[PDB]
């Protein structure tokens, strides 16, 4: 396991536009495309993202390409942000993972507002830290996928994307 197979099975791989949880157009490997309503301007997005006129349909390989610069996008994001880089440069591998998760899914402004789980996590207070993040509307929205998340930040595991 590690971060890539992690997100392919909290995110899923469609080759078409669609919605994702929040109703927002999306494709391939929850690559977001627009919060905008309008599906001509997620197609445009979505030209601009692969380089060519699409039928709003893209390939495996092109999922997949977006992809890769999608969990860059995610790293560079943590980097970047003088709250998340201490957190995550005081995690092990497994947890650095359930970090670049919550920031693929939420992006990094929002992340890094969970000042008090971000604080709890760098003191490795895994269990209250995961109590703490269960306290959001993440958590209320997605709450299969967020036990997934916090799980792994409680165990430094993979147990929780094994089987
Ligand atoms: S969270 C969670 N997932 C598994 C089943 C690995 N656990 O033992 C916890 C920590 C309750
Ligand atoms: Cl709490
Ligand atoms: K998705």
């Amino acid at each position: 396991m590690n971060i890539f197979e992690m997100l392919r099975i909290d995110e899923g791989l469609r080759l078409k536009i669609y919605k994702d949880t929040e109703g927002y157009y999306t494709i391939g490997i929850g690559h977001l495309l627009t919060k905008s309503p309008s599906l001509n301007a997620a197609k445009s997005e979505l030209d601009k993202a692969i380089g060519r006129n699409t039928n709003g349909v893209i390939t495996k390989d092109e999922a997949e390409k977006l992809f890769n610069q999608d969990v860059d996008a995610a790293v560079r994001g943590i980097l970047r942000n003088a709250k998340l880089k201490p957190v995550y440069d005081s995690l092990d591998a497994v947890r650095r993972a359930a970090l670049i998760n919550m920031v693929f899914q939420m992006g990094e402004t929002g992340v890094a507002g969970f000042t008090n789980s971000l604080r709890m996590l760098q003191q490795k207070r895994w269990d209250e830290a995961a109590v703490n993040l269960a306290k959001s509307r993440w958590y209320n929205q997605t709450p299969n996928r967020a036990k997934r998340v916090i799980c792994t930040f409680r165990t430094g595991t993979w147990d929780a994307y094994k089987n």
